[PDB]
Parts: structure tokens; C-alpha cells; sequence
């Protein structure tokens, strides 16, 4: 592959990363063209290998595509998948709260999505809302594998006690869970120190309206111990879950 090989497009967002609508000249296939910088990514490397090698070959419909990638000579580019409707971040901030109906529905088709990753002894380690993107139907679909192996509000008791491999995705979902419903993290705080001690201890509370199966859930993800987070499977299956998705 060439740059050559694709027509560049107006910007997407952007780190080093200028992400880039593109098209493929041969079959107008619309994608997104994520531009990465050597020199940035020595000056601050493999951290990168981790994620090609890693995504590339993921598939999930609700797991953003790397269908390949090339360099240059100062320039690396990754083509991944596009996805028309950005991220859920912005969608968020839009819509400052999510009601139960979408907030279960992006819980299922995410939980699908780690439960695939899972399968394949690959956790993302970095789940939250700037990580997340919709396709052309509103489909959640995880990105940015970068942490990924074989955000401080979003970080498990066990990545601050002292980094752990494998109820971590679990965690970061009974949280994601939490503010999209209520329209901010959890453990929120002006302070590090605080949002430390919060997670630390898991001091949280919920809003008045935040509803009981809602706060079943995500009481129920939300475990100090990752032993007792629920499994995947419990999470699609649980009440709230199935009759809210
Ligand atoms: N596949 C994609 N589909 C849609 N737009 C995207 C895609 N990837 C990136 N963009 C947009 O471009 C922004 C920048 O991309 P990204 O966050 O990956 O850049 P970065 O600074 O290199 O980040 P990172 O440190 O995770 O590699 C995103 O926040 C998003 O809005």
C-alpha cells in the first residue's frame, strides 16, 4: 500500500494523529486514514505494533476494522474503518444524559464486543467514551486498541493499587454504564488524590432517578475485588439489560 493509493478526504479529529476521511481509487471504498508521526512517536514506538497487530486482526461488527497499514518515510498510516456518526463522547455531550433504552443498548453490543475480544485473550484496558464510535446505524464500536494487550475516572481499584489482566474491562463498563446515565463519571473529582481514594474505596452514589435495575448493575460492576465482577454473559442477561436493550 501508498498513500498514493487512496484520495485524501477533509479531517475526522485529531495527537500525532490526524485522522482523515479517505478513499480507496480503485473502489471508492470510503475508510478513515489515521496519520501518525515517527518523530512523535519516538520522541515520546512498539506501544503501536501492539495495537496494529492487535486490531488488524479483530472482527467484530462492533469492533472498528484496521484493514491494514503502510509507512513512509516520516509518515505512518493506519486505514481503519470509517465511522459516520463520531464519537460517543461528543454524542454524550450532546445529549448531556442517555436514556435507559440507548444506555442498555450500547452496553449490550459492547459487552458483545469484549466478550469476542475475551475470547480471544484480548483486553482493551482502555474503555470510555472518547473510544468509542458509532457506524452508519447508531452500532457501538470500540477503538483505539493502543493499550490493548494479548482515562483516571475509568481506571480499576487494581490499575491504581500500585495494572491487572482481565476484570478490568468489566469495571470500565459498570462505569461507562454509570455515566451514561447520569451525564458524568462516578468517582468524578476536581482532585487526583480524590478520584483516587473514591475508586480506592469505591465511593459512589446515584442520582435519584438513576433507576434500581440500573444501579443493580453497575453496584454489581463496580467491585472493589475483580473476582466479583459478573461475567460478561451475566451482564447480557441481566433484567435491566434485556428488557431495556
Ligand atoms: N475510525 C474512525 N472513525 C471515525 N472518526 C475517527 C476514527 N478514528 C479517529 N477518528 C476521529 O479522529 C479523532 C482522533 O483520532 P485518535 O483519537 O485515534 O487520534 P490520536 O491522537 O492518534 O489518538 P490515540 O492516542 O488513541 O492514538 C478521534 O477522536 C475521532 O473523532
Amino acid at each position: 500500500w501508498a498513500l498514493e493509493d487512496f484520495e485524501i478526504g477533509r479531517p475526522l479529529g485529531k495527537k500525532f494523529g490526524n485522522v482523515y476521511l479517505a478513499r480507496e481509487k480503485q473502489s471508492k471504498f470510503i475508510l478513515a486514514l489515521k496519520v501518525l508521526f515517527k518523530a512523535q512517536l519516538e520522541k515520546a514506538e512498539h506501544q503501536l505494533r501492539r495495537e496494529v497487530e492487535i486490531q488488524s486482526h479483530l472482527r467484530h461488527p462492533n469492533i472498528l476494522r484496521l484493514y491494514g497499514y503502510f509507512h513512509d518515510a516520516t509518515r505512518v498510516y493506519l486505514i481503519l474503518e470509517y465511522a459516520p456518526l463520531g464519537t460517543v463522547y461528543r454524542e454524550l455531550q450532546k445529549l448531556s444524559k442517555f436514556d435507559e433504552q440507548r444506555t442498555a443498548t450500547y452496553i449490550t453490543e459492547l459487552a458483545n464486543a469484549l466478550s469476542y475480544c475475551h475470547s480471544k485473550r484480548v483486553i482493551h484496558r482502555d474503555i470510555k467514551p472518547e473510544n468509542l464510535l458509532l457506524g452508519s446505524a447508531g452500532e457501538l464500536k470500540i477503538a483505539n486498541f493502543g493499550w490493548s494487550v494479548h482515562t483516571l475516572d475509568y481506571l480499576p481499584p487494581e490499575m491504581i493499587e500500585g495494572m491487572h489482566d482481565e476484570k478490568v474491562d468489566l469495571w470500565s463498563l459498570g462505569v461507562l454504564c454509570y455515566e451514561f446515565l447520569v451525564g458524568k463519571p462516578p468517582f468524578e473529582a476536581n482532585t487526583y488524590q480524590e478520584t483516587y481514594k473514591r475508586i480506592s474505596r469505591v465511593e459512589f452514589t446515584f442520582p435519584d432517578f438513576v433507576t434500581e435495575g440500573a444501579r443493580d448493575l453497575i453496584s454489581r460492576l463496580l467491585k472493589h475485588n475483580p473476582s466479583q465482577r459478573p461475567m460478561l454473559r451475566e451482564v447480557l442477561e441481566h433484567p435491566w439489560i434485556t428488557a431495556n436493550s
